[PDB]
């Protein structure tokens, strides 16, 4: 098997990497946009099973919360669902200020790579994808933000989960986008 | 030389890597988007001549063909062209479901890297461009595709392409973009 | 300290990446976009001091100058500022045609990394973002265009940047997004 780095307590394998496609830089409050993400196994070790993390974060503010936003996805072409509050981390708040919210976005992908006992293996090359719908309520902004993609795995198949609410004992590597929620530039010229 | 891992039968160098820009998550039916797709050389081994391949990929059907789309190039700074039907892979059917349809972008780049008999050298820290315009004809749908970069290259001067098609006989890093083909997000609001 | 590899005469450590989020495949001349660009330690070596380069490429003309566009930026949770001429480097041309003009996004970070003195230490596995606001003058184009991110760091604490107008004496690894600047696609079907 891989062998792990040190991050805080966690161990992290940086060969399962995170793609995001159609983020948008500024996201308008009360609007919805569709975007997708997707890790990859880079590496050789093939994992038993996976789960997508996606954590929301605002920098400039600690009063968001999971129910200020609405949160649907996809695990590649199985159906849409409404991501779980109960799989989620409770809210995280850094030394420097602002929150972050982990939501756990885990499940089978439709039989491509999943399995009928419910796990989705990750070989070598191959891929997991999210499509996700995201929204967050009116009258919220942030002027630096984030959306960070957080592979889970399980390291060897009878191990379980490390953090409440979110998928693996191990994790791949962070994907980030930096994004506002407000108002888009207005003309420069 | 450089090293090649062996996948399938074909030698891949994962330092010749690619990435997407403005791919859209969701893409209209009928609609004609526009992104861009380059290969960059993040080795050390200079390749002799290189070529783009962009693999259009449906999940959830197999009746998709290479007609059911309009594809449009252009290599850096040379001209816009359409891509050759000819210039492509047969239909693949992976056993996880679906069919692919892989396209052959490859050609002179206006003078950066390419020299006049044609070819493309790939020296470190250089890149490729194809800029790319993509429709798919209206009426066809997918709930979840891809599109992949497969930087294609020649191993040695003088080398045959090895899949009828498309360029190259070994190859870079596969590059995904997941989208959907249909109807954008509902208020989530 | 870590280790790098020589590009001219310059030292780049691969390990400080970069990554766009939002970049449009067509820009309009003279219409205003915003992007999100960060640069990430994938490495373990902590670096004293960075600042965020980015340099705007046209292949197929060489008059583009700084005052053909308007470029605005925030570092993080900072506020937006406008981006300093005098903080470019002079115009660049390449052998094969076409012009490079790079500029300096860099400044403190709005508490997140940044330190009292005005350093922005990035520890292994912290980024550092720009929000870009950036605009070309009406009546310029170009057919083959791109952004690049060039993370730059000081080496060792006190040390001076070795670039006339960029932060850094040593660089990250270079981003690309490729864009036209002109009109959109008109319908393919
Ligand atoms: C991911 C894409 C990649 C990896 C590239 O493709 C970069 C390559 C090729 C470019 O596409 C250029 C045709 C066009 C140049 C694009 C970017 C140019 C620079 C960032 C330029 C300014 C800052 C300095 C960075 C240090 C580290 C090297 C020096 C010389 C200088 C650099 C430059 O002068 C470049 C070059 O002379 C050639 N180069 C440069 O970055
Ligand atoms: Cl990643
Ligand atoms: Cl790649
Ligand atoms: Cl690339
Ligand atoms: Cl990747
Ligand atoms: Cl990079
Ligand atoms: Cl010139
Ligand atoms: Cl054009």
């Amino acid at each position: 098997g891989p062998v792990y780095r040190e991050y805080k307590g966690f161990r992290v394998n940086d060969n399962i990497v995170a793609d995001f496609i159609g983020v948008p830089a500024v996201i308008t409050p009360g609007e919805t946009i569709e975007f997708s993400v997707f890790y990859t196994n880079r590496g050789r070790y093939a994992y038993p099973d996976t789960g997508l993390n996606l954590v929301i974060w605002f920098s400039d503010r600690d009063d968001l919360r999971r129910e200020d936003f609405k949160l649907f996805y996809k695990v590649s072409r199985a159906d849409w669902q409404e991501q779980d509050p109960a799989k989620c981390w409770d809210p995280q708040f850094p030394a420097e200020g602002g929150v972050h919210i982990a939501c756990q976005l885990s499940g089978p992908d439709g039989g491509i790579l999943s399995k009928p006992d419910g796990t989705v293996p990750l070989p070598e090359v191959e891929s997991v994808t999210a499509h996700v719908r995201l929204a967050f309520r009116e009258g919220i902004t942030s002027e630096h933000a984030g959306i960070f993609a957080l592979p889970g795995m399980l390291d060897a198949p009878g191990d379980k989960s490390i953090i409440p609410g979110l998928f693996g004992n191990v994790f791949g590597r962070l994907q980030q986008a930096s994004f506002r929620l407000g108002e888009g530039p207005s003309s420069l010229y």
